[PDB]
C-alpha cells in the first residue's frame, strides 16, 4: 500500500505477528538488514493439529511454504539460517 517505497517490515509484519502469536506455535518476524530471524515460541510446536498450507512472500516472489501442524520453532530458524534480506514479506498461508 505505501510501506513498499519506505521501510517495509513494518505493520505488514506486526499484523503477522499477532495473528500467529494466537496461543500455540508462534512465529514472530522481526529483521536486521539482510537477516531475517523468526523466533517460534511454545516451545517449538505447532500452530494448528490440522494440514494448512502454509506461506511467505517477499516483494510478490516466494520464500517459505510449510505447514501449521510443523514444528515452527524448525520451520521459522530454517528460513533464519537463510538470513535473508527480506524487506517485505507476508507471512500468512495460503
Amino acid at each position: 500500500d505505501n510501506q513498499k517505497a519506505l521501510e517495509e517490515q513494518m505493520n505488514s509484519i506486526n499484523s503477522v505477528n499477532d495473528k500467529l502469536n494466537k496461543g500455540k506455535g508462534k512465529l514472530s518476524l522481526s529483521m536486521n538488514g539482510n537477516q531475517l530471524k523468526a523466533t517460534s515460541s511454545n516451545a517449538g510446536y505447532g500452530i494448528s493439529y490440522e494440514d494448512k498450507n502454509w506461506g511467505i512472500f517477499v516483494n510478490g516472489e516466494k520464500v517459505y511454504t510449510f505447514n501449521e501442524k510443523s514444528t515452527v520453532g524448525n520451520i521459522s530458524n530454517d528460513i533464519n539460517k537463510l538470513n535473508i534480506k527480506g524487506p517485505y514479506i507476508e507471512i500468512k498461508q495460503i
